[PDB]
């Protein structure tokens, strides 16, 4: 259905994210590639979307969405259905860590409902 | 308070309008100025910023707020208050038709809240 981390900007959030397709889970990852955790959580993420086709995968640089965002907020994570908010992954210690390995961010966004298998 | 309308751009909207001061109303005007309506439209909403310093008016490009967003849903004017959505007006026929009067604006915003003389 998806299957692939995508890059979107701000003008891009509205309908990728809160307008995105009925009952589809979207996990935006707002971040800046000058932090060490963004430039990581993107490693992760663009190896789980190609993991959960069903889900979808989006990121961008929050300058382009929302403007003098604190490096204190990031990374930040989304998580959206039908252009609610599931879950909200705000800074360093909710998105798990500077160590954060594959497993863990996907059990993360497993127990608030974004990634299923079969 | 506030007392002028003000342009925005799309990374703005987050912190201008979703994080307005707490009991606040804000007036977002979504525009083009290719859109004889928008013109119109600004023309009376600054005016009546100054009439009612007490609310916020805002407008903005919908270009760098939602992209390939159609000309049917211009004017888009949202209300505003505590991040919630109050009322909705999309299109010519919302907005209150081609021809469209300063009180007639004014009566219409009044008419869900969003300005005071108090
Ligand atoms: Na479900
Ligand atoms: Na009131």
């Amino acid at each position: 259905k998806f299957g692939e981390l995508r890059e979107i900007s701000g003008n891009q959030y509205v309908n990728e994210v809160t307008n995105a397709e009925e009952d589809v889970w979207v996990i935006i990852h707002l971040y800046r590639s000058s932090i060490p955790m963004c430039l990581l959580v993107n490693q992760h993420l663009s190896l789980l979307a190609r993991k959960f086709p069903e889900t979808k995968f989006v990121k961008a640089i929050v300058n382009s969405c929302i403007q003098h965002y604190h490096d204190n907020c990031l990374p930040t994570i989304f998580v959206y259905k039908n252009g609610q908010i599931e879950a909200k992954f705000i800074g360093i210690i909710e998105c798990g860590g500077i160590n954060l390995k594959l497993e863990e961010l996907e059990w993360k966004l497993a127990e608030v409902g974004a990634i299923q298998t079969d």
